[PDB]
């Protein structure tokens, strides 16, 4: 049934645009720069993210800020969330705690002064704007090059995959604080960067898909997995059951069948079936067991009671059941 | 290849009482070269084995943007255009570097430390090395497009720069593997550094056995070190440097460099037009002394190790 998602992938890697956020980005971040408060601005990483396969004209970017010198305080055991406290030109915003809602409304503020000079603002993923056809999400992070939190000591377990050499590589990379609350003036923890370094350069062999050879299908489980959620997320569009599940979930299981199965051999292209087929069992063996570890951050279960109920959970489970009983027809289905 | 494994480990126990108090000059000497030379900082180291009293340090200096002239067709050899300027003389330039740093004691050697000043470029690789850092089918292309993305230097060396590559040379010899953990487990243990640690023992030691016949003057640790690059893109698997195999892996190391030697071709591995073993380096009496010196080691057990 192999053949099925290779023409599911077939269409996915089909699936002027980019021109007109490059433009807008442009802009906005000029002016940006123009204030005393986000001078140090620009893209973090390539102007350009398409977190949903499904939807090439949803574009997300993130704009990034260094804190020269910041000190976290884990607000309250959770690990992966965290007050920022610190001649600054932040200061304008609440306490010794750099307040994330100031910081965001006055970085809302600038942006929907600069587009009205037609780009639309949606209403109060900081800042989302429609350039009628094309989405863009902006996200405001701040960057710190000091040493990564200690709750991230024991994650990113790669020693055994891409090596401990390259372990230690990465971590001397800065790390990133993003506003979310609860508590409201709370920073979390981001890595988004170092995944894309990950997925770009997935194998344990340095030439890993660059010939015949070694042709192996790590991203396409990852695409597949993405897709299928997003179908069932959209089949369900209407309804709930699938408003608490992101594709920040699919891609933290599918790192860690990555810590589980690291030779490449495991992940020969033409074995794009069972692979496939092992990381769907993964995903749903977390959501029964309602454990999902954070990849960086191994104590923050990202499916908590707390967080998803098990309804959701059961739901799913049930609705990925079916579609690997049936040859996943939500593939064809939208 | 148990008589080699017996020399590494002696060249292992050699190798700390003294890094201590050439940090601490070394440190303090980039104080006052930042008084006047001021985004000057440290590169980065023993480039003779035999001799750990010995080092080797270098300090960049980051000239923002820069135009390159090719010096005669030498595709290693530059003038930089854009005080010592007359083109940049390396003269003046090094008589200022050397002026402060023997005040502040109180190119350039001070426990032997040579200092060695080098310009910093972050701009693109000059076109001479288009062909050169030939990894792709060892360390991949990702690696290659990667490692030219760093700066590259020049150094002082008929008022000319020459191109600089010690720094991918130190990256690449530490992550030299094929795979990401080579060299990690058990199960992946390579011997290349093992190979070019012998190579260079070897010759070190040839060069102290001839140094009254001046034959082997123009042979360095770097053309052995350029010998063994070309071995490792010949052999790109790991499986062809299984610790098991260092006799047979240092016999096809050996060889090669005499290979090169005999037909007096031996391509600096970043500029591949730029032949380190030409007949206006090297002259050919010297080429096959060192090649009936080598031959000699060779058939005999290497008698230069004991
Ligand atoms: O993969 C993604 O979808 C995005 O993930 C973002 O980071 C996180 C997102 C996250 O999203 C969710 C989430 C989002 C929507 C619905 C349910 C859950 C939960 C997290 O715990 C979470 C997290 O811990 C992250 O670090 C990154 O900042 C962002 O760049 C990336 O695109
Ligand atoms: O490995 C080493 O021993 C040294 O290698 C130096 O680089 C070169 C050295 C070189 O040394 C020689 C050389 C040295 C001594 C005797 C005969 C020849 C010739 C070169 O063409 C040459 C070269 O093209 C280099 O790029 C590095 O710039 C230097 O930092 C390093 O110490
Ligand atoms: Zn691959
Ligand atoms: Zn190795």
């Amino acid at each position: 049934g192999a053949s099925k998602l290779r023409a599911v992938l077939e269409k996915l890697k089909l699936s002027t645009a980019a021109g007109m956020v490059k433009g807008v980005v442009d802009h906005l971040l000029l002016r940006l720069k123009c204030d005393s408060a986000f001078r140090g601005v620009g893209l973090l990483n390539s102007y350009y993210e398409h977190v949903k396969i499904s939807a090439p004209n949803e574009f997300d970017v993130m704009f990034k800020l260094e804190v020269p010198r910041i000190q976290l305080e884990e607000y309250s055991n959770t690990r992966a969330y965290y007050f920022v406290k610190f001649e600054n030109p932040l200061s304008q915003f609440e306490g010794e705690i750099l307040s994330a809602s100031k910081m965001l409304s006055k970085f809302r503020k600038i942006i929907k002064e600069e587009i009205n000079d037609d780009v639309i603002m949606k209403r109060k993923p900081a800042v989302t704007l429609l350039i009628e056809k094309i989405s863009v999400d902006i996200t405001l992070a701040l960057e710190s090059k000091s040493s990564w939190p200690a709750s991230t000591q024991e994650g990113l377990r790669i020693q055994n995959w891409l090596s401990a050499k390259v372990r230690k590589q990465l971590r001397l990379k800065p790390f990133y604080l993003v506003p979310k609350h609860f508590q409201e003036e709370t920073w979390r923890l981001s890595f988004s960067h170092i995944e894309k370094e990950i997925l770009n350069n997935h194998g344990k062999s340095k030439t890993c898909c660059e010939n015949k050879e070694e042709k192996c299908c790590r991203k396409d489980c990852l695409k597949l997995m993405k897709y299928l959620l997003e179908q069932l997320k959209e089949r369900f569009k209407d309804k709930k059951h699938l408003d608490k599940f992101s594709s920040y979930h699919v891609k933290t299981a599918f790192f860690h069948v990555c810590t589980q199965n690291p030779q490449d051999s495991q992940w020969d292209r033409k074995d794009l079936g069972l692979c496939f087929d092992n990381c769907v069992t993964y995903f749903l063996q977390c959501l029964r067991t309602e454990k999902l570890e954070n990849y960086f951050i191994p104590e923050f279960n990202l499916f908590s009671s707390n967080l998803i109920d098990k309804r959701s959970k059961e739901f799913l489970t049930k609705q990925i059941e079916y579609e690997r009983n049936n040859e996943f027809p939500v593939f064809d289905e939208f």
